């Protein structure tokens, strides 16, 4: 739709606009963008470009990383009038996000507007604080964090005290640092720990730690384990990202998604015995790191959106982690429907609509993205196809059972509408509950047999379409379909399954002189058939054939 | 007790068709030269077998070892019997047998003329019968060859006569697939010579034709066959329990090779008439129902052979009847049967040969309850021979003789218990059910199943499929209810609770989900939660949120 026909000139800012508005979650696109209105000053362009990135992805932490950094970059105008404000948001206590690389931004920012210097009290006791809620919310629960801990450190060391109530607090804390460190699984534990015992002698216990430090310097084994191959290379500057290290829509390691998984699997047993809110917090971290590294995997969203909820009550908390997800994945059934569900239960009727109807308008979209980049594929076409109908299918039953009979009429109309586009379930899935109104065959029928029109060569559809008359039991009915297209009906392997199927129903409903002659026509355009395998299928009773796993097991 | 005579006479009663039992309880009366017991003891072997050329083999062979009591008045009524033109068996080695009689009934020294003249016409029978059909026939075409060149003409009307012949003989066998073509051509050859060696080459030239083409559909023959056994006893010595069947039991090997072996032949590759091809076909399978007698499959097979020919609406019924007999507890033969008596209208057939079909797979189930009893698969996978025939007997009886018919026979089921398989009350629910689409009573069985099985989950399960399929809401919910705890195992009590939600859902209610749901994954925690998400929203019996999306 876009790119096609709105044709520009050659002017990049208005293909990439066009590019970006046809896939939306590509982040690089947006990264390209930008590097252009960077390229050329013109700043404002770049915060509506950032802006609309931080709209779709709260969470992407390292986004809000690129755009701290692009200022930083300015030396002596590190603007406080631009930089507070993001930091502001992009720390706030909803979509608050916790990475450490973007604390070590918030860092940087802090001792960049607080000399040590001129400063002096508050200045290097602000800083100190500063440090410590990066401690606090993530330091401790990352493994791979050493870095920081050094940072912190450094900082606290290379500090001489003016007197001795200060001689003294800086043991204070250089200590209440050392003693956190040691405790969690980290990558440094082993040379962090020889620094601290030295550290102790020099200055004036150790063997309390010694314990959580043993328990530590292992429990950092199995997660190294687990981890393993874990991928965390995310561009945290504009200039470092490359169409290799962003995702491209819809992209993820399968992989990647299980070494996931597995970490917070691992996280949720408590290992390290903390008490509840030090447990919930440890696990809502290794989620928010999930969802940035693998934000495509519908999975990933669908199960840290359970977890949040899963704790206490506020209706609200499982849907705000869907949405983000949905975010990330405008086109997933997953989080469609389990979204479609929270508006359910917190009973706002009208979203339930909403959210499900766009799913499908990106799908819509997707589709004809497809069928015009490559229609030779026509695989990677009925795989949406499928996908198309199947999304509408549980639309039309979940409005049926929401808002009357009259209302999947409303969305089986529109789905005729888009003629070979769909697939035959929509009509099979239209007549089974067209039907189920009372248990009338009149409406019901007519459906199938509209669908005939563009699938009556489709044996797939066809098998499931007497599947429907055998079961509603509507006998002529059959005949009259099995006549109509033991011709029309490509294939082989999928005609003759609708033999046996015709025969045994012949057979179960009198006459055996009937079944007779259908048995010749069968074995005259299947020569070649096995006569006495064909014979027990006619004796299947409850769909198993017994005749052969009894008798003739070496069938 | 301890008379043989008496424990075989039971043991057999027991297995009627374990040949070797007969076999013992004959070498005993033989023993004791108890002639008269011995006849009765072949002939209900001869009832049930007619075609096991082989036991007449046996039964001949026997009177042929009393010397010179070669009497006429015992052996002709066998012969005839057993050579007639129904039950009339084509096997070599008993052609043989008849051939040797013929010899000794017939010397060619005081008989003179009709006597070597019919001893021909006896060798002759058995090469259009079957000598032309059996490429492992070379030893019979020999013993026809000595009796002719070990032949002086007295004169020249027979001078020519035994060259005319000794022609006739070698054209007729280098004509067919045979294990001796090579030397048997080499043998002519010379054999034309040695007789008028002016015209050896403008004959030889003509066979020499169908002998190549002879000796090649032997090499594919050679290849079909390869691993074929035929090794029954042909005399009551040589029998022994590992070269008779055991009841019902046969190497499917052997199955296979027979078949193709079958298959080969109908294609017609020596290019016969129509009535010298149906013989061909004719005497394979008689071969192989010899060979693998308790295999329904050949009975099954050579039954439909033999009416898919012509009219006469009862070769198809002889054939399974035959077949019945060899293996009275074969559910194929007797549904096979139970057909043709329908066809060739004789309802009341119809009852019986299934029937018998049904008692003899009781007595079978019986007698595996005591010899072990320990070995429950073996058991249940009867009980479930057992009901399936039921079922079908059922079915069968519902719509040939009115619904109250198929009330006598579950009546008769319940009466059985925990003998008989969960798919009885399943059936006779479906079709109590589809009188008048009524579930009143089609639903009160399956609640009489709950007595016997309210621990299977695998009724429960189909119980459910059932009240859903008859969408009859509540009742899902009570059962579903009452065998949560009561239902064994959990692989499928865990398909049972899918299976409700996934109905809760459809109808209605999303907050009755809500609730079943949580307590699901309390009693199985470590449930993915999103895979039983996605089950939930199949449609069309399919899961495309996963075949699609999540297809990891």
């Amino acid at each position: 739709r876009p790119t096609s026909r709105v044709r520009d000139e050659s002017d990049v800012i208005g293909k990439l606009n066009d590019m970006i508005e046809e896939q939306p979650t590509d982040i690089f696109l947006y990264v390209k963008l930008l590097k252009h209105h960077v390229s050329l000053k013109q700043w404002k362009q770049v915060y509506e470009t950032f802006d609309k990135l931080h709209d779709r992805f709260p969470l992407m932490a390292n986004i809000w990383c690129m755009r701290l950094s692009l200022e930083f970059d300015k030396m002596e105008e590190l603007d406080a009038a631009v930089i507070e404000p993001v930091l502001a948001r992009c720390l706030s206590k909803e979509l608050g996000n916790n990475d450490l690389s973007l604390w070590l931004s918030y860092i940087t920012y802090v001792r960049k507007k607080n000399d040590i210097i001129t400063g002096g009290e508050e200045a290097r006791n602000i800083v100190i604080q500063a440090f410590q809620v990066v401690v606090d919310k993530c330091a401790i629960f990352e493994p791979k964090s050493i870095q920081f801990w050094n940072e912190y450190l450094h900082f606290l060391e290379h500090w001489k005290p003016v007197n001795k109530f200060e001689e003294q607090q800086r043991v204070q804390y250089i200590r209440k640092l050392y003693k956190t460190l040691l405790c969690q699984p980290m990558d440094c534990l082993e040379s962090m720990w020889q620094r601290y015992t030295q550290w102790e002698q020099d200055v004036n216990h150790i063997g309390e730690l010694s314990a959580q430090y043993m328990n530590a310097r292992s429990l950092y084994q199995d997660w190294l384990n687990i981890t393993k191959g874990l991928k965390r290379n995310l561009p945290i500057t504009l200039n470092q990202a490359t169409e290799s290290n962003l995702p491209k829509p819809n992209e993820y390691d399968v992989q990647q998604l299980l070494i996931w998984l597995e970490w917070i699997r691992w996280e949720s047993d408590n290992k390290l015995e903390l008490s509840d809110d030090l447990h919930k917090a440890r696990m809502t971290y290794v989620y928010m790191q999930a969802a940035q590294h693998v934000c495509f995997a519908p999975e990933i969203w669908f199960n840290m959106a359970n977890y949040q909820g899963e704790k206490n009550t506020d209706s609200t908390v499982i849907t705000k982690y869907l949405k983000l997800g949905q975010q990330c994945i405008p086109n997933s059934a997953v989080l469609a429907f389990s979204l479609s569900e929270q508006y359910e239960l917190n009973t706002k009727i009208p979203e339930i609509e909403t959210t499900i109807l766009s799913c499908i308008d990106r799908i819509h979209l997707d589709l004809a993205a497809l069928m015009e980049d490559d229609p030779t594929n026509e695989s990677a076409i009925n795989q949406l196809k499928s996908k198309l109908t199947y999304v509408y299918c549980v639309y039309m039953n979940t409005m049926k059972r929401i808002q009357g009979l009259a209302a999947s009429r409303k969305i089986f109309g529109k789905c005729r509408r888009l003629k070979k586009l769909v697939t035959p379930d929509i009509y099979l899935e239209n007549a089974y509950i067209e039907y189920h109104i009372s248990k009338d065959t009149k409406t019901a029928c007519k459906v199938l047999e509209l669908g005939l029109k563009y699938f009556a060569t489709d044996g797939e559809y066809i098998n499931k379409y007497l599947d429907f008359l055998i079961y509603v039991n509507e006998e002529s009915q059959v005949k009259s379909l099995f006549e109509s297209s033991i011709d029309k009906i490509s294939d082989s392997h999928l005609l003759k399954m609708i033999f046996q199927k015709v025969i045994f129903f012949e057979s179960k409903v009198g006459s055996l002189n009937s079944v007779r002659t259908l048995e010749k026509r069968f074995f005259e355009k299947f020569p070649e058939v096995n006569k006495l395998e064909e014979f027990t299928n006619k004796y299947k009773v409850l769909d198993v054939n017994y005749l052969q796993r009894l008798e003739l097991d070496y069938m």
